[PDB]
């Protein structure tokens, strides 16, 4: 249980890979990631930078066999970015608030 | 067990989605798909058109929890295509040779 900023990381949570490494900063994009076992009712997907945060949207039914998650990306803080912006994407358990190591995802200009 | 061309399709095999809908006709691209239960030692991923066919490359270790498959795309028949070419991608059991319904994947010009 290692400290990572304001939250705590655990090896118990892990994203193996996101289907796509980039997408529009507008958000609302349907994506999916591969991960280790997760509780469909106690999990979330977060996007963030050292000062911003945004939760992806998905329902419990979007948690395929506990090893994958289909979700809709949140729009990036600034929709007027002129350059690519690669943020962190990680898993976060809702109960204890523990997280997994992050994976890169770069938002693209409109 | 419905007939589909030269092979037979079964509802027992199914690709839910491929991480990316398009890629270079050159092939060799590392991709992954979500699927229903599969036997890691008796499965394959095929790309084809009504007259061409190409097997993706992956090992048993590339079969994540039986619900996903990481693999390397085969190059398309013609590497000199000037336009996009959307082919079929499907699962095929090696034993009986039965297949799943196909999913689109469009190769792109170099």
């Amino acid at each position: 249980l290692v400290p990572r900023g304001s939250h705590m990381n655990t090896s118990e949570l892990r994203i193996c890979r996101i289907n796509k490494e980039s997408g529009p900063c507008t958000g609302g994009e349907e994506l999916f990631l591969l991960c280790d076992k997760v509780q469909k009712e106690d999990i979330s997907v977060v996007f963030s930078t050292a000062s911003w945060e945004g939760r992806a949207d998905f329902s419990q039914a979007d948690v395929h066999r506990q090893f994958a998650i289909v979700f809709k990306t949140p729009p990036y803080e600034d929709l007027e970015i002129s350059e690519p912006v690669t943020v962190n994407v990680f898993l976060q358990r809702l109960t204890d608030g523990v997280c997994s190591e992050p994976l890169p995802f770069t938002y693209l200009p409109r």
